[PDB]
């Protein structure tokens, strides 16, 4: 499936499963980019994780947004 809007629910139950490596692993095999933006941030506390993803993505808002956090910080 290559539905991402699927995977924003689906994945939301899966933290109930206390599977946090299949989760972590599904992340990666679903290439969901878009709640790992800011759970790296957050959760993880990886700054140059999120220099990799933008590096990877090139997203004019996540790298408006990293200017934003460098310029805050």
């Amino acid at each position: 499936i290559k539905s991402r809007n699927i995977i924003g629910i689906y994945a939301r139950g899966k933290e109930a499963e206390g599977a946090f490596v299949e989760a972590e692993k599904a992340f990666a095999q679903a290439e969901d980019w878009d709640n790992a933006v800011r759970l790296r941030i957050e959760k993880l506390n990886d700054l140059h994780g999120a220099y990799v993803i933008v590096r990877q993505t090139r997203s004019a808002n996540a790298a408006a947004l990293v200017a934003k956090k460098c310029t805050a910080q």
